[PDB]
């Protein structure tokens, strides 16, 4: 057990070990700090109410879980989780400690236009991270620029665990989405590295769906048959029935090659979306690929996730998750 001290930041308390130095603000609370043990700048993350409520209790619980089993390099980790509290009766705060990574996609993509080559390579470490992610059975499910972290070398680690990057049916309130909803989150990413802008900037909701609905078309018979509502079902008639637009011609100019997998990520049936496995052996990668440096996920026991348990049931599983955790070498 280190030695902790305290601190007030902004308003707020935090006890750290004394490892932990120069604390500053970034915006629960997060600081940065430098890791006087190892050297490097880390972010520090304390939970705002971890314990308050009993979806509070499973959501620290999951938080914790989800990050702990999270390895990979297109992936953020865990360097670090500590509690200042000896015993569970005292355990009311907890903290993360991953890498500041002093950089994140959509500060890159307002100064920089890039070339058909970083974007190959920036939308490669996405889908790498991605394909990791899937295999765990997880659905990220808020894929956007500020969620990626990206170095002065253009390399990326996904974030998280606006609604511009949202599946059309998320919005919907579809239910069992599938995991090609962040498949559709890569498309919106990959169409603003290329054009600099942002394909689908709605202002509310009902906006987002009217500019998806005019890039890639109403739905057609195919999907139509799919959606169980002659209450969803009509209306869709109803609509101005706009056509599916050539993506060769808003792209004008792109790698043909990348064209074509935006055509393959963009569609409105989820179903019918290329998986993160499948955009890998995507020619446009060919430069990046190797299927033998794609890794998948250990298996991910999620069975918690359908338990509904008391506030000190979930807090005592996230303290042994505290104690049982082992740092990376
Ligand atoms: C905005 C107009 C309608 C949007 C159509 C979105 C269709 C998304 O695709 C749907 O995904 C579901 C998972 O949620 C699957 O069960 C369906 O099989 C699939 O068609």
């Amino acid at each position: 057990r280190p030695t902790f001290y305290r601190q007030e930041l902004n308003k707020t308390i935090w006890e750290v070990p004394e490892r932990y130095q120069n604390l500053s603000p970034v915006g629960g609370s997060v600081c940065a700090a430098f890791d006087t043990k190892t050297g490097l700048r880390v972010a520090v993350k304390k939970l705002s109410r971890p314990f308050q409520s009993i979806i509070h209790a499973k959501r620290t619980y999951r938080e914790l879980r989800l990050l702990k089993h999270m390895k990979h390099e297109n992936v953020i980790g865990l360097l670090d989780v500590f509690t200042p509290a000896r015993s569970l009766e005292e355990f009311n705060d907890v903290y993360l400690v991953t890498h500041l990574m002093g950089a994140d996609l959509n500060n890159i993509v307002k100064c920089q236009k890039l070339t058909d080559d970083h974007v190959q390579f920036l939308i490669y470490q996405i889908l790498r991270g991605l394909k990791y992610i899937h295999s765990a059975d997880i659905i990220h499910r808020d894929l956007k620029p500020s969620n990626l972290a990206v170095n002065e070398d253009c390399e990326l680690k996904i974030l998280d665990f606006t609604r511009w990057y949202r599946a059309p049916e998320i919005m919907l309130n579809w239910m069992h989405y599938n995991q090609t909803v962040d498949i559709w989150s890569v498309g919106c990413i990959m169409a603003e590295l290329l054009t600099g802008r942002t394909l689908f900037p709605g202002t509310d909701h009902i906006d987002q769906l009217k500019l998806i609905l005019r890039l890639v078309g109403t739905p057609g018979a195919e999907l139509l048959k799919k959606i169980s509502s002659e209450s969803a079902r009509n209306y869709i008639q109803s609509l101005t029935q706009m056509p599916k637009m050539n993506f060769a011609n808003v792209f004008i100019g792109a790698n043909p090659l990348a064209v074509d997998l935006l055509e393959k990520m963009l569609v409105l049936d989820s179903d019918k979306r290329i998986t993160a496995a499948q955009a890998l052996a995507h020619a446009y990668f060919a430069q990046y690929h190797d299927p033998d440096d794609e890794p998948v996920a250990d298996p991910y026991d999620q069975s918690f996730e359908s338990r509904d348990l008391l506030i000190d049931e979930w807090k005592s599983l996230t303290y042994d998750e505290v104690i049982s955790f082992v740092p990376p070498p």
